[PDB]
């Protein structure tokens, strides 16, 4: 329902209540990065024999709890996202998880059809942020968002942004805002059934920020080849003031369109 709109395909309803929707992309590759933080996790005790390939997976889902909530084409609806990081190669310390990253929301939703000059603005989305990895001090890390996402797409483009307030407390990371910024744009180009992205996040008042381009191919009508590459900082949150660029090969589901 209109090619990768997350609200216009949550207000499609599913015969199997086991049958979730997708929110973000979700894959799974093999990694290699160009500097692993060992001295933020030097806590582990493995720590040491960290190495630069891991696995990185992505699973994205959302939750419609209540269609209709704000007229027809709205929904009160949840996501949850998580990352993780994964010393899978690494069996000289039993195949540690480095990092993973929680991300749960709530929003408010609404699947609409406004004309941009060619472009239709497709989702409006409002919603609480919650990003946590789960860790106890001193690795831990996490902070608390107030956001708003907008996608429009104009035939083989799409155009994602997603401007946010932060909430709460931030005393695990206070300087996060310096290296994350205020928004996050996401771009994505149909090439036939090949699929190019663009990930980023960016502060210009501070000239830190991170990004990540995609491309994807279909294996099958469920499953893709995906080839990710990020480099900036903010990758996950245990790495949100350190610089990496990372590159990593795998299996992918959906892609953002
Ligand atoms: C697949 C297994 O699950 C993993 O278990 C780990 C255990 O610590 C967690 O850290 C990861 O977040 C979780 O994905
Ligand atoms: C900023 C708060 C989000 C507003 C989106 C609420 C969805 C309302 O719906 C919108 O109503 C418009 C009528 O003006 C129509 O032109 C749009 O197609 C429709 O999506
Ligand atoms: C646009 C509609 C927003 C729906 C998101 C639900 C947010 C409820 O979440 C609450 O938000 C508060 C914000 O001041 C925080 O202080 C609370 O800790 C948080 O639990
Ligand atoms: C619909 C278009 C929304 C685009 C979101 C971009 C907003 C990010 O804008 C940021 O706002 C901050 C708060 O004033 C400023 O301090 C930063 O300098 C500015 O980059
Ligand atoms: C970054 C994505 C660049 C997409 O670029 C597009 O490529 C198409 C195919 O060659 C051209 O037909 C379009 O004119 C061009 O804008």
């Amino acid at each position: 329902a209109v090619r990768g709109s997350i609200i216009a395909n949550m207000l499609q309803e599913h015969d199997n209540p086991f049958t979730l929707y997708p929110y973000d992309t979700n894959y799974l590759i093999y990694t290699q990065t160009s500097d692993l933080n060992k001295e933020a996790i030097a806590s582990y005790d493995w720590a040491e024999n960290a190495r630069k390939d891991e696995v990185k997976f992505q699973l994205s889902l959302a939750f419609p709890l209540w269609r209709g909530i704000l007229g027809p084409n709205s929904v009160l609806g949840a996501s949850y996202t998580q990352k993780s990081w994964w010393q899978l190669s690494n069996s000289e310390e039993s195949s540690p998880f480095r990092e993973t990253n929680y991300e749960p929301q709530l929003f408010l939703g609404f699947a609409t059809d406004y004309r941009f000059a060619g472009w239709t603005l497709r989702d409006v989305e409002m919603g609480y942020n919650h990003d946590s990895n789960g860790r106890s001090d001193p690795t831990s890390r996490s902070w608390a968002r107030l956001y708003t996402r907008l996608m429009a797409e104009n035939g083989n483009w799409l155009v994602e942004v997603k401007p946010w307030y932060v909430v709460g407390n931030t005393d695990d990371n206070p300087d996060i805002t310096k290296y994350m910024g205020y928004y996050q744009l996401k771009i994505g180009y149909h090439l036939g059934d090949a699929v190019l992205s663009a990930k980023g996040q960016y502060n210009w008042n501070t000239g830190y920020g991170g990004a990540e381009l995609g491309l994807s191919y279909p294996i099958t009508k469920h499953v893709r080849l995906y080839t990710q590459v990020y480099s900036g900082y903010g990758e996950s949150l245990i790495d949100y003031n350190f610089n990496q660029t990372r590159v990593g090969v795998g299996v992918m589901l959906n892609d953002l369109f």
